[PDB]
């Protein structure tokens, strides 16, 4: 009741003409989920600039934070390794990588209200949730369209790391307001630097 | 297309504002998720403490099945660290652990039909295949509201883990089925004790 | 508000009273899921039996292609691992094996406009594409039944695996492709054969 | 005739006044030379980006060249890291980093006459010697106005390398150009992998 080398015939003939301009691989895999992902490639790309922007603000002489300055770094290389993931899965299923054009990141950090060092996490934070949702909506779109194996690649990885990502940058927060400016930023900032 | 600056204003100056007794991190995470898992940690740490009780009983001198005894505490100690994992993530999400009383076990378990052993075995079992359950509505609420990273958190942790321990229990139950009491719960006893 | 011994007695009643020939585990199980998966796993058997035939074919001693022999033996091995691995859920979820016939597969796999190298690893992909809907189709039905855990089950692991298993003979065909045959065709098999 | 207390007092006012809002470190760094620098930066930047983009392409099971693919997102994760050296330098000296765009590259690299390995390869040459220009113009401001530290820093770093790399580059075409498509291709597409 299972004969192959019929039930292949389909599969044979569309794999037997291709020409080297299609993709072999490609199968059950749609355009808007393979839009999705580039969309969701150029929203890991930006950020990590955005994270190599704050890194610069918090290298500088006078601002004295190099624990906060390779944190940022690291998350930078991060959020491009995320990018990087994305693509992976992308040419992985017979989709086709699209890279999408960088804005210019804001490079000025400075703020009386709550401090650099608060700010540039509150701002993490903010960028940190925001992309939760982005990524809640990559997945949405999967679902949408009833793709198992990229929802399941969507939430297995970046989606259930955001989660995580999300709750350490609130407890970062939470810190830099429980000890204010000055020495408080000095300590995390040296906490920020071991890590 | 791109806008990170323009696109985060909206969780930017929900995450400034925000007063020190709310959660930072929660982003699409229900009430009704969040109520569901304080339920479902009840559930674990309820059955955690029933199978503490079912260890002292097999502790008891003239019942004499250390092995099950040992056996008990253990599954004790591993429900209730399923507690935690929950409460771990209810606090990941924003969510808040609420915990609630505990009901006094039953302690007596002798049992002249079935004998103890046989018995206890398939209480367990029972609770257990209840408990799959339970992580079932468990996940159907998350399901219901959407919430992905929940799903994925729930399904690949402790429901995937639940299959597992049934099966195991089941097997349990055949084999005290098969061997009969006296030789049968001794052996099984020695058994159930270098695990 | 949670009554253990009392919510339990439904599922004790069940477990004290079943017979030795009824599954003790088996819980929110659909006889239409339980019988896909004995689908599937004839799928992978029947699949690992195409090629073992397969390997039998570049064995022989005027073909001289054993890389390609053992890179066939090697993926015959593999998916009747994955038949084992479906077997074992099965009976995991107390549903129970059932094994279907094998029909003969094709011996022979000259090919004079592609070559039998570059014609099997078309083949080979092109079940494989075929398999990864197949995969589909499977998880398509314990998402209808709304079984969470197999859901998880499939999509985490045959699944998943399938979308690399997929690309990866993509590449070996583009390969084929490439460098055509003689020089091309042997060079490939010394690949084939250290992996 | 050397009185360090008389003579530092220009510097030290300097010093002591400075607010927090300027760069303490910044001597004799000119503003021209601080906006090259941030030229050269996105430059390296846009380079990382587009090796980036021919990763993918060589990642696309049709195109199956996986060792040109690993071959380009090192040689974007070196340019990257060569727009982080920029930067660090910028901060060092006082300067300020300004990130810019980044353009959309191409994603396309067929070309039916030369190949798209050879193709690629031509391009990435031309890259390279046109970013030697580049590093060239770099050096040429910062001798402008005299900025031996700087020059020092341009010359014995990124401009030494990037002799290297483009005679490596010019190689590889050469190479490229030897063997032909097909058989060529595949061995060299070995070569790039092991690297
Ligand atoms: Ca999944
Ligand atoms: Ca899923
Ligand atoms: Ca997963
Ligand atoms: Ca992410
Ligand atoms: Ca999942
Ligand atoms: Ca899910
Ligand atoms: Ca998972
Ligand atoms: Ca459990
Ligand atoms: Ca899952
Ligand atoms: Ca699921
Ligand atoms: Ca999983
Ligand atoms: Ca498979
Ligand atoms: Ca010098
Ligand atoms: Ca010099
Ligand atoms: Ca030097
Ligand atoms: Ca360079």
């Amino acid at each position: 009741v299972f004969q192959p080398f019929s039930e292949v015939q389909g599969e044979l003939s569309t794999v037997t003409q291709a020409p080297v301009t299609d993709s072999y691989a490609r199968v059950e895999y749609h355009i808007e989920c393979e839009a999705a992902i580039n969309e969701q490639i150029n929203i890991e790309y930006t950020i990590s600039y955005v994270y190599h922007a704050l890194h610069s603000y918090f290298a500088r002489d006078n601002v004295g934070l190099p624990g906060f300055a390779k944190f940022f770094k690291e998350a930078s290389d991060e959020e491009r390794e995320h990018a990087h993931m994305l693509m992976d899965y992308q040419t992985k299923r017979g989709g086709r990588v699209e890279l999408k054009p960088l804005a210019a990141p804001e490079m000025e950090f400075a703020n009386d209200d709550k401090g650099e060092a608060l700010y540039a996490m509150e701002l993490a934070l903010s960028l940190e949730k925001l992309n939760f949702q982005k990524l809640q909506a990559l997945q949405a779109i999967a679902d949408k369209h009833k793709d198992a194996a990229l929802c399941d690649f969507v939430e297995g990885g970046l989606l259930s790391e955001q989660v995580d990502a999300v709750k350490e940058h609130a407890v970062y927060v939470s810190q830099l307001r429980r000890v204010g400016k000055g020495v408080g930023v000095y300590l995390l900032d040296q906490e920020l630097g071991e890590e």
